[PDB]
């Protein structure tokens, strides 16, 4: 007769129209979805609400399971509201869904036993849906799991009773994990939303996940925002300025929840014919801010509210019943002015248990409790917890003490701490950054970053200055606009960092990090700065280029790998070279820097002044057009000693080139890395040229060049001359076969200068290596590795082998291949 469908997308079009669906909104007004603002998602490439579970470029594959992630405050879960709205109204996901069930997962218990009865407790008011119909078709129904860090109480991901078939009742966390892993209901689709942190104890669950990022608000949607926000324009105008005007605050911005949070503090003011004041530039300040004009006109409770608040947290509880409010003495009050003033909801959908408007606010309470004038109250209990999913990692509480514990505080709040407990936990809360600073392992404790974020509330150049003294490595990954602001803070207040690496991510090739840039450029203890790895276009190399030639830059060692560099960043790079006195080693690898870019950098390394030792210009497409610039840099050059050109085409015709310049006695060149240029044995006698008059050069790798007998046999005519001074004679496949080792069996006695021979994967006998085993025995000059690795040989030879390193222990290692 009549269909379900029509009545639960009219259930679920009735109930989700508001933001937070709840009571307490300062009158108990309608918020309005109309009011949402669009948040951008990114692909872990912008995508779109639909199109989330189709079959991506190839394989065609599937997606049943999507994860969205993102930072508190964001709106994780109101864009699942909003998905759910826009389904029920026939525009989003029309076609292939039937149903939506939406799980709030804060309303999950892992402690009672159940069947999936969540199948009805979604389902409009009639208690009797025909789950055993239509709903129980899989794939044509998609789960909605919101607030998956939210579970309270342990979660154990590794189970036995999987628990098939829907309508068996088991705990609530092994039904959790059945669907996620998908036991239950098979190919049914599902959406999670989750904190980054959460997924530590998330990934091994979920198997094959499409990961998706949430953004905040662009300038733009800021804007718009707070005109939405304030009905009356002239409002909305004072109110869009005075934020403007403060940079830090108007970066915060970009988390919803903390423009709500402003909003609602000036909206207040406007009303009371107040002057709109807003001066508050870090996280507790906004907080503090806020609950300073709610509570003042209450904090008679204040005691009792945090107790509340910090029980929440250690027995993990964020539901209140109204029993749990009177045991705090908080009743028949102060709880309907929290309501009131919209600081606590009630929850009025068909529910009777209270909460916090949102977790932060929960934390922040408990960490103020610590520091008032019951479970703990020590800090170093609190501490200990950090890095637990059972306590709810615990990061905006020990966040939100180090903003609390300072010296310049005012009233209203702020004034109700104790003294002594300020100095207490100071001194704790530097034991601990000192700690993890330290034990710089990887773990889910703070990741160099955290740390910052705690350090960055804590405004006070005396214990930031010193608590910095624990990093003398910096390796960071920035993603945001926070992340620069907060990691430039904490890195400008530093005077013992030794090297730093920067992790740029999917916000460079713009002025995003000119600011960090400048901050670096003034630092006398910075030595070594990697940019490798990272979207570093010509457009970033300008302004780092510029930033070198700071009068007080100091850095000595500059890594430029992978950046994706082309020619034109040469220009700037010769700049820097031509007036930097001191960088010394440049590895410039993997990037398009093509001959014409070696053209123009050849200028910088013929300059005087330039002092650049070390350089690295391997898999930079180079062909033996180049040569020449580079052979002129090695005989005008006297401090460059290191050369690095392999992976490049630099053919035999080339090599000679390079060849003919550092045959010159007078070339100071010590290391020389042609190593896969495709160098044949027709080029062997030019190295020959140059080992026996470069009495200078030490190091030679000549490894995936094809070489064979004859060119061992010409480069053995120069390493056999007295005047030879190569220690290092590298030679993995290169073609060789036995007929070689008569000549290289002559290196091994006749050498006095060799003292390693790296000889790698190639057909060399083993034959071959028991010539060697009974030469090496005859006062050989070798001590180093002689290779013989990446090959096979039979019983005797192995023995032979393994009795030589036991006979004559004067070599290092032989390295038998087993
Ligand atoms: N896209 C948006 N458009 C308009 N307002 C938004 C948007 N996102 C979030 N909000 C603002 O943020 C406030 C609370 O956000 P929200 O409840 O989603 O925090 P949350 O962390 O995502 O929830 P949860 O605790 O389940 O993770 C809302 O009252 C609203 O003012
Ligand atoms: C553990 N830590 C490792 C390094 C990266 C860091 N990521 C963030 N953390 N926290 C917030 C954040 C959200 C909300 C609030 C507010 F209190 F206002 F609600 C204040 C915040 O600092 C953010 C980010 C990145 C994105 C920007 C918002 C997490």
């Amino acid at each position: 007769k009549k269909d379900y469908r029509k009545k639960y997308r009219k259930y679920v079009r009735s109930r989700f129209q508001c933001i937070e669906d709840r009571n307490a909104r300062l009158g108990e007004s309608v918020s309005l979805n109309k009011r949402y603002t669009r948040l951008r998602l990114i692909k872990e490439s912008p995508i779109k609400m639909e199109l989330l579970f189709d079959p991506d470029d190839e394989h065609s594959e599937p997606v049943h399971t999507v994860v969205f992630q993102g930072a508190a405050g964001i709106g994780k879960t109101i864009l699942a509201r909003k998905m759910m709205l826009d389904w029920a109204s026939g525009t989003l996901y029309q076609d292939r869904f039937d149903y939506l069930f939406y799980i709030h997962c804060r309303e999950v218990s892992l402690v009672t036993q159940r069947s999936l009865g969540d199948l009805i407790m979604s389902c409009c008011p009639d208690p009797n849906p025909p789950i055993h119909k239509i709903v129980r078709k899989p794939s044509r129904i998609l789960f909605l799991m919101d607030g998956f860090d939210e579970l309270q109480g342990a979660f154990d991901e590794h189970i036995g009773p999987l628990c098939t078939d829907w309508q068996k009742a088991e705990r609530g966390d092994i039904l959790l994990s059945s669907l996620i892993r998908k036991k239950l209901l098979p190919e049914a689709s599902l959406l999670i939303t989750t904190r980054p942190v959460a997924l530590e104890k998330l990934q091994h669950l979920l198997d094959h996940p499409r990961h998706v990022e949430i953004l905040g608000f662009s300038e733009a949607k800021r804007k718009e925002y707070f005109f939405k926000y304030f009905s009356d324009e002239a409002q909305a105008r004072a109110a869009f300025s005075l934020i403007q005007e403060n940079e830090v605050l108007f970066t915060m911005c970009f988390i919803p929840l903390v423009c709500w949070i402003v909003c609602t503090g000036l909206k207040q003011q406007m009303e009371s014919g107040k002057s709109l004041a807003q001066t508050s530039k870090t996280t507790t300040a906004v907080y503090v801010f806020f609950l300073s004009s709610l509570l003042q006109p209450l904090c008679a409770h204040l005691w009792g509210l945090c107790s509340l608040a910090a029980d929440g947290i250690w027995n993990q509880k964020i539901l209140f019943e109204e029993s749990d409010l009177r045991n705090h003495g908080l009743q028949k009050a102060d709880v309907s002015a929290f309501l009131r003033m919209n600081l606590f909801q009630k929850e009025v959908d068909c529910e009777k248990f209270y909460s916090f408007i949102h977790m932060t606010f929960q934390e922040f309470f408990a960490a103020m409790y610590y520091l008032l004038e019951l479970p703990s109250r020590d800090v170093t209990v609190l501490l200990e917890n950090y890095g637990k999913f059972e306590k709810g990692y615990l990061i905006f509480v020990v966040r939100f003490l180090f903003g609390l514990v300072n010296q310049e505080r005012t009233s209203y709040l702020e004034k109700k701490l104790s003294c002594k407990i300020s100095q207490q936990i100071r001194l704790e809360l530097l034991k601990w950054i000192e700690v993890k600073a330290k034990a710089k392992k990887l773990q889910i404790q703070p990741s160099q970053l955290e740390l910052f974020y705690c350090l960055y509330e804590m405004q006070e150049e005396d214990f930031v200055q010193r608590a910095m003294d624990y990093f003398p490595k910096i390796e960071i990954n920035l993603s945001t606009r926070m992340d620069h602001m907060v990691s430039s803070f904490c890195i400008e207040n530093c005077h013992r960092v030794e090297s730093l690496s920067l992790g740029f991510l999917h916000n460079l090739t713009s002025s995003f990090c000119r600011g960090l840039f400048s901050v670096l450029s003034t630092s006398q203890s910075l030595t070594e700065l990697d940019l490798s790895d990272n979207s570093l276009g010509d457009p970033g190399m300008r302004v780092l280029c510029e930033t070198l030639q700071h009068p007080g830059c100091n850095i000595r060692r500059l890594w430029l790998g992978r950046c994706g560099l082309s020619h034109e960043c040469c220009f700037d790079i010769s700049l820097v070279l031509s007036s930097n006195q001191k960088l010394v080693e440049l590895d410039l690898s993997d990037n398009a820097l093509g001959d014409f870019g070696i053209r123009l950098l050849c200028v910088g390394l013929k300059h005087l002044l330039c002092n650049l030792k070390k350089l690295w210009l391997v898999s930079c497409c180079l062909t033996s057009a180049c040569c020449q610039d580079l052979a002129s840099v090695l005989s005008t050059s006297h401090s460059l000693t290191r050369l690095y050109v392999g992976e490049n085409a630099l053919g035999d015709s080339g090599v000679a080139i390079l060849c003919e310049k550092a045959k010159n006695p007078q070339c100071n060149l010590q290391k020389l890395g042609l190593v896969n240029s495709g160098l044949t044995s027709v080029c062997c006698s030019a190295l020959s040229s140059v080992l026996s008059t470069n009495q200078n050069l030490t190091h030679l790798y000549l490894r995936g060049n094809t070489l064979g007998d004859k060119g061992i046999k010409l480069l053995c005519e120069g390493l056999l001359h007295p005047d030879c001074k190569l220690q290092v004679l590298e030679l993995d496949n290169c073609n060789l076969t036995s007929h070689c080792c008569w000549d290289l069996s002559t290196l091994l006695t006749s050498s006095q200068s060799l003292r390693k021979l790296s000889l790698g994967n190639n057909d060399l006998g083993d034959l071959g290596v028991m010539m060697f085993c009974e030469v090496l025995k005859q006062q050989s000059c070798l001590l180093q590795n002689l290779g013989l690795s990446e090959m096979y040989f039979n019983y005797e030879t192995k023995s032979a082998l393994e009795t030589l390193q036991e006979e004559k222990p004067e070599l290092t290692v032989v390295f038998e291949p087993s």
